[PDB]
DNA sequence: ATGGACATGTCCAT
DNA sequence: ATGGACATGTCCAT
DNA sequence: ATGGACATGTCCAT
DNA sequence: ATGGACATGTCCAT
């Protein structure tokens, strides 16, 4: 299906907001988000945690999916997959029964459950929403990426972004936060050419 | 006991003093393909045409044919079998309009009769075409070969060093000559190969 | 009243019969012009005067004259305006001696009555002449036009081709009619032409 | 509208040798020179290094002036100009703050000036003398054709050659160096120039 | 005024 | 870049 | 073709 | 997990 996926951001009536910790002046660790350019950098495979605010309490059935989409306009119909090499190989693939197929998996939570849908194609991952356990903290997710933005018949260098959103108990949502995001096996000395390249 | 398919590495000049010779090269950098005789490495480019000019003083028995079959040169990689990265052989690009199977790494771009064997003792991937005498050309005959994926593929050669083996064979199967060399399909082999030749040429 | 924004196309030939008819064309390989009615597209050479047979079933309502503008043959092309090369137009040579504007490239040669227009709302360069009913033993009104570039100048049309569209209209403007054809302003039309039916005669 | 200019070779005190870069066997690279027929052939709008040499060092206020003149006598007086269409065309001038009537452009130093007399008319292109690399190199420098020798309206295809100046502070030649030119759409053809040289 | 040869430029694959 | 087919206009003789 | 810049990743001593 | 050299392929202009 031509079918685009939905991308602006949608605050939530709960104030919905996505964000990053903060890296306190670090240079290539595994992964790092530029607020300087809203993408993150996560080397492949690597755990990386994205953190979650909210306003007012989500009613019962939430959760959130955070979900590929290739930036520019040429490919954004394309669906985003794991490159045939990594999806066959052995490696980060063996054991693990999450999908050799998909590009974010959830390691952390073993309910984590992954979506292939039918109707368009768009995979992806969901678990429902957990709220902070000891008060006013905020709830965090264990991603990781099967495949570098640079790994051939896959993404294949072509940028993608990440739409994560907060669903009703069915299907509905009451609010998403995107941003761009890269896999390099050096984040860092990536973001920090980019930034410095330009501006 | 006997029948032994694991490839045959040394070579074995034969009784008609098999002898695989090239033909210069584009020695400029971006050559399709490009030979370095003192490092004995051929430098070739994915899908390009690369040919190899071989010899032989006396005439072979009729029905002899040519082979030539990908070895990775690391004894730590001896055994893995060389069959295109699955990156590949899964494209529908270089697949389509060919009879060649993209399960395979080597090709020959010219000879009709080319036959793709695919061991099924060993597992082990090659092509084989007929001989041919060499008609009213220097004592050098041709066959064009083709290299479906770069030896810095993923998933398949991965920058592993591949050793190519030329055999000349009966239609028995039986070896008569054989002989070998360092190859890497990559881009820029012009580079590449000045590259090692000073790694080399400094020490 | 000239309501369409970019010049209309397709033929109508209106209440009274309106035909544009080609004058037996000077076969001959470097005629100034030669038409050939099957690419139904002409050839004049640049400036050299070049007729066209006009016939009407009826008689024309007073005041009616005929309109002759140059339009581009393809879209990819197409909003562009057909002005002069300013080579041309800039030209010391055939600027000078004319009642006609260097900038515009088809002039009415011969009639004490030609009239150019430039489009105030579209941009469009033409040239308009009185309607003036045919006469003696005719049924044919014919009217001579130059064309003051060929297709291979520079700043004008580089070799884009362009459909001449010879309008029949109400002094107020409102078509009656309208006839067009692919021109090509050349040297050489009887070469070129040939060659033209002939890179496609084939296929 | 005005006397001719300074046609012959000046070798001068500093022995300025004029020279170009010399090739393997090249068929249609974007320009070449024949050492046979004493002219070159840039592409249009192309890259074209010229190489130079000197002896004796030269003053400060040295600059190096390149301008073209008509080679066929009838024509000689005229100006060098660019052709009309374009001068002023689709085709590049903003990218250009360099004059947009001027044939010869300096690719390359942003501090070449190009003049056009007020006497004579003459445009031409001028750059102060840049010691070679401090290296060996002999100081070569970057030209840029704007119009072909074709293009009409302007040089209308009659024959050329481009005068290089190496002049003073004040504006004094020490050395003068000429050589034909053709701005051909394809210089690999005026191999056959010279074939129809030997023509015979 | 006429047709053929040449002159110069554009498009194209590797 | 690097030749090779063709697009197009001009010169030269008839 | 062609070489030069450069994009992105592997291998390392700490 | 940090900074650095290099491996390799691609892009761009030529
Ligand atoms: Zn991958
Ligand atoms: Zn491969
Ligand atoms: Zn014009
Ligand atoms: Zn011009």
């Amino acid at each position: 299906h031509e079918f685009i996926p939905s991308n602006t951001d949608y605050p939530g009536p709960h104030h919905f907001e996505v964000t990053f910790q903060q890296s306190s002046t670090a240079k290539s660790a595994t992964w790092t988000y530029s607020p300087l350019l809203k993408k993150l950098y996560c080397q492949i495979a690597k755990t990386c945690p994205i953190q979650i605010k909210v306003s007012t309490p989500p009613p019962p059935g939430t959760a959130i999916r955070a979900m590929p989409v290739y930036k520019k306009a040429e490919h954004v119909t394309d669906v985003v997959k794991r490159c045939p090499n990594h999806e066959l190989g052995r490696d980060f693939n063996e054991g693990q029964s999450a999908p050799a197929s998909h590009l974010i998996r959830v390691e952390g939570n073993n309910l984590s459950q992954y979506v292939d849908d039918p109707v368009t194609g768009r995979q992806s991952v969901v678990v429902p929403y957990e709220p902070p356990q000891v008060g006013t903290e905020f709830t965090t997710i264990l991603y990781n990426f099967m495949c570098n933005s640079s790994c051939v018949g896959g993404m294949n260098r072509r940028p993608i972004l990440i739409i994560i959103t907060l669903e009703m108990r069915d299907g509905q949502v009451l609010g998403r936060r995107s941003f761009e995001g890269r896999i390099c096996a050096c984040p860092g000395r990536d973001r920090k050419a980019d930034e410095d390249h330009y501006r």
